[PDB]
């Protein structure tokens, strides 16, 4: 799956 981190 794809992963995104928005700090
Ligand atoms: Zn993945």
């Amino acid at each position: 799956g794809s992963n995104q981190n928005n700090f």
